[PDB]
């Protein structure tokens, strides 16, 4: 339900500070004379992958970290006061932001807002960028903070005297509001998400170049008069026969839907930028390509990629040498938040290589990779990340040649180009029918417990295939399987590992 309290602590008029137990970067600081009267001040991370209501996210948008609660909840003080968050958001200079909700009784979400003598020392903007740490300055404590990424958005409030909203990340993108536009003053947003040739060149090759994906929220409203949009043209373009305006008009969590809506819109070109009208709110995407009847399908095949909201990750290694030739590898790759005790839960095996902080996107595979000294037993081996989630990969693989050390290198990639990161690895070195009555007793813990004895996904829809609609019939085909699969190495202090992962300790009597 929750991570340990990490940070738990009386504070007073004369202030304190603490840093949580688990993560560091995680701190609390509460400034002399913000109350009056002795509070216990406490922070947790919410570790349930939901709670009974999430922020609402749309395409583009993801959680920077787990939901944080600082309590006691409802807490007031005199002046703001300082919370810590690290998060795991990839924010690639300025395209994308931190927004901070919060939500007091648990129900409903809002945004954030908090306007502006201690031996404490405060990281610079720079430093808490390098450390990804985001500082929550509030005045009292809801029940739940969330640390959102999103694109950057500029936001005003813009009224029926009309006005103009600018891009701070792509100063060329804008939207002029006529005066009659709106008959009431609205909060108008407006994001830009620059491209990256590097990532377009891999998805489509030259087929296409495009501009900045603009998005006037909110999204899917209708205006009184005309709204003038301004958008610089795809890389190396301009007024060519090549270029189109693609449009995207959908609401709230649907996914876009882009449609080429050149043949109706008049473009205006002007300092490199294209300029043109719209009665809606909507997405809007210039592209420029060779063939223009396949704008939309070269559209949504990048879109489907760079909506994805980045994190940054680890991959690690860990790995038990089941026999002379044969070792059994497990790898993760996660957000590294100190929250799952997935790096304590691996007793039996020894952790063999972690890489850097790295870039992943959320929701897309993983393809691995085996070379040198051990070879993988096979089909790619695939499995995908999510953040603040355990994602993990079973690899069997031998020794090639025993007359050299087990060694090898993994490599994990985004397709099967440079790979997301290599690895170098060594390997630590190698010296029935009670299984009936366990079947027995498996009822649905049967496919748990597969997992935790590595058979894949494939095995286990095979396993239920060859014996139809039985739960002990599958459960007896796993264990004698796995009999099989592993010979003498399969004990009974291992099976209670697994049992005891997958909450089945009464079988363990």
């Amino acid at each position: 339900e929750f991570s340990g309290f990490l940070v738990s602590f009386m504070v007073d008029a004369r202030g304190g500070a603490m840093r949580g137990c688990r993560h560091n970067g995680l701190r609390i600081i509460i400034p002399p004379r913000k109350c009056t009267a002795p509070t216990r001040v406490t922070c947790r991370l919410v570790k349930r992958h939901r709670l009974a209501t999430m922020p609402p996210m749309v395409e583009g948008e993801g959680l920077a970290s787990r939901l944080i609660e600082v309590g006691p909840s409802g807490a007031q003080f005199l002046g703001p006061v300082i919370v810590e968050i690290p998060h795991f958001a990839a924010l690639r200079g300025k395209e994308r932001e931190l927004v901070v909700l919060r939500s007091e009784n648990g129900d409903s979400w809002k945004e954030h807002f908090c306007d502006y003598g201690m031996d404490e020392v405060l990281d610079s903007p720079e430093d808490l960028e390098k450390k990804r740490i985001c500082r929550i300055i509030t005045r009292d404590f809801p029940q739940y903070f969330a640390v959102v990424s999103r694109i950057k958005q500029d936001s005003n409030l813009i009224g029926p005297e009309g006005g103009v909203l600018s891009s701070t990340v792509v100063p060329q993108v804008q939207a002029v509001f006529p005066e009659g536009a709106l008959t009431k003053r609205i909060r108008v947003g407006l994001q830009a998400q620059p491209m990256h040739s590097e990532l377009v060149k891999k998805i489509l090759g030259n087929k296409a170049t495009f501009s900045p994906i603009v998005t006037l929220e909110p999204r899917r409203r209708k205006f009184h008069k005309p709204i003038t949009m301004t958008i610089p043209v795809p890389k190396a373009s301009g007024d060519a026969p090549t270029l189109r305006l693609l449009c995207s008009i959908t609401g709230g969590t649907t996914p876009a839907q882009w449609e080429d809506i050149t043949g109706t819109t008049p473009l205006t070109f002007v300092n490199e930028c294209v300029s043109f009208t719209t009665n809606v709110s909507a997405r809007f995407w210039l592209i420029d390509c060779r063939q223009i009847q396949e704008s939309v399908t070269f559209a949504s095949q990048v879109y489907r990629e760079i909506i994805c909201v980045p994190y940054m990750a680890k991959f690690v290694v860990f790995a038990k040498s089941h026999d002379p030739i044969e070792a059994r590898l497990r790898c993760f790759c996660m957000t590294d938040d100190k929250v799952d005790k997935t790096l304590e839960q691996q007793e039996n095996f020894a952790e063999v290589a972690r890489s850097r902080d790295v870039e992943v996107l959320e929701g897309k595979p993983i393809y691995v990779d085996c070379f040198g000294n051990l070879v993988p037993l096979t089909q790619h081996h695939i499995f995908s990340f999510f953040a603040f989630k355990e994602n993990r990969l079973p690899l069997f693989v031998k020794v090639r040649d025993t007359t050299q050390e087990p060694c090898g290198r993994l490599s994990f990639m985004k397709e099967p180009h440079q790979a997301i990161c290599n690895l170098n690895i060594t390997l630590p070195i190698y010296t029935e029918e009670r299984l009936a009555y366990i079947a027995d007793h498996l009822g649905f813990s049967w496919t748990e417990l597969a997992r935790e004895l590595d058979f894949t996904e494939e095995q286990i829809h095979q396993i239920r295939i060859e014996n139809p609609n039985s739960l002990q019939d599958q459960s007896h085909a796993l264990l004698k399987y796995w009999l099989e699969r592993d010979g003498k190495h399969a004990t009974d202090t291992n099976l209670v590992e697994c049992l005891t992962k997958i909450n089945r300790m009464d079988i363990v009597h």
